[PDB]
DNA sequence: GCTTGAGGATATCCGA
DNA sequence: CTCGGATATCCTCAAG
């Protein structure tokens, strides 16, 4: 099994991941309880949002 | 097995895509070939490259 | 039909 | 068990 991120399940992860204040202070166990999705695991979540925060630099 | 990316190593990295235009136009084949370290894969390159070109990493 | 390489997405590993 | 980061594997789509 391999999971892939339909767009509406990417939807729900940048709601919630907003919901804790922005890819920084966000983390996976959160972003995950705000999800609420069959089928998901702390570690499909941890992978995309290191995906994620690879996206934006700050200084 | 598992590589694991040394600074001096990642300078020959660096060194070798800047030869050939920057993490955009530098190429897995193009810059192994380039870099010319022994013990060392396409796939370990593509993958070091992959990190480098995201948003993050690229400066 | 092989055998490759490419970019991007996703998983697995390391150390704290 | 969690986290953040580093590194490998997979998929799809090409080329030769």
């Amino acid at each position: 099994t391999r999971m892939r991120w339909t767009p509406e399940l990417h939807e729900r992860f940048v709601d919630a991941v907003n919901l804790l204040g922005g890819s920084e202070k966000a983390t996976p166990k959160g972003v995950l309880k705000l999800m609420k999705a069959d089928n998901l695991t702390i570690y499909h979540v941890k992978s995309h949002l290191q995906k994620y925060r690879t996206a934006r630099y700050r200084p």
